[PDB]
């Protein structure tokens, strides 16, 4: 009866493996409206309409930094675009708002006939991800737009730590010997600042910075999380409760922390 389910029952080996159950495929959107550039990766057999995610990497960075998330939650079900900023050194709520823009065009592009993505997208259904001032980004996303209905970002950073006004479900994947946004100053404090959302903090022990980038060594476990995250949340999938409220009680893992989850 959920109309938003898609896929076959997840597993830790299903969700732990380098791709998901569906086939995809990806182009560079041709006119980025209000950001720099573009990727989208998408199903070809989800077999029903998917939720969109957009996905913004740090300062000074690319696409390639956050690129392995797009194959990886498309492959579970999701319509991922990753973006380049108009600038590498862009600030976070400018970040937030080209994310924001991205998403929109997604919308359009799910309205236009020549597109790949044309009707395979659920609009109403929405998330964010990003690194590090793309992390702040997202959930300064998530705050203005509460209707999203998931958030993860990894690394993030911010100048203000106060993300009480997030409601959307986030879920923040910090590194436990980040260098450029301390744990202890920026991720932890966010993690704390939110009373009104269900929401969880996954710190990977020894991490540096670009710890959930492309190319990182934990991406069983990064990978499974974050699409367990984006099942429950975006598809309100209960499938999917136990892998995204579990503390993985793994060693990979520095300090788990996880609030009104179901």
């Amino acid at each position: 009866m959920n109309p938003y389910a898609r896929g076959p029952n997840p597993t830790a080996a299903s969700l732990e493996a380098s791709a998901g159950p569906f086939t995809v495929r990806s182009f560079t959107v041709s006119r980025p409206s209000g950001y720099g550039a573009g990727t989208v990766y998408y199903p070809t057999n989800a077999g029903g309409t998917v939720g969109a995610i957009a996905i913004v990497p740090g300062y000074t960075a690319r696409q390639s930094s956050i690129k392995w998330w797009g194959p990886r939650l498309a492959s579970h079900g999701f319509v991922v675009i990753t973006i380049d900023t108009n600038s590498t050194l862009d600030q976070p709520s400018s970040r937030s708002s080209q994310q924001m823009a991205a998403l929109g065009q997604v919308a359009s592009l799910n309205g236009t006939s020549s597109s790949p993505i044309y009707g395979k997208v659920d609009t109403a259904r929405m998330g964010v991800m990003g690194w590090a001032m793309g992390g702040g980004g997202s959930l300064i996303s998530a705050a203005n737009n509460p209707s999203l209905k998931a958030a993860a970002p990894q690394a993030p950073w911010d100048s203000s730590t106060n993300f009480s006004s997030v409601t959307v479900p986030t879920l923040i994947f910090a590194c436990e010997n980040d260098s450029i946004a301390p744990v202890n100053s920026s991720a932890l404090p966010i993690y704390d600042s939110m009373s009104r959302n269900a929401k969880q903090f996954l710190e990977i022990n020894g991490g540096s910075h670009s710890c959930a980038n492309s190319g990182n060594s934990n991406q069983a476990l990064i990978g499974k999380k974050g699409v367990a995250w984006m099942k429950r949340f975006m598809d309100n999938d209960t499938r999917y409760s136990t892998f995204a409220c579990e503390n993985p009680n793994s060693t990979r893992v520095s300090d788990f922390r996880t609030a009104n989850c179901s």
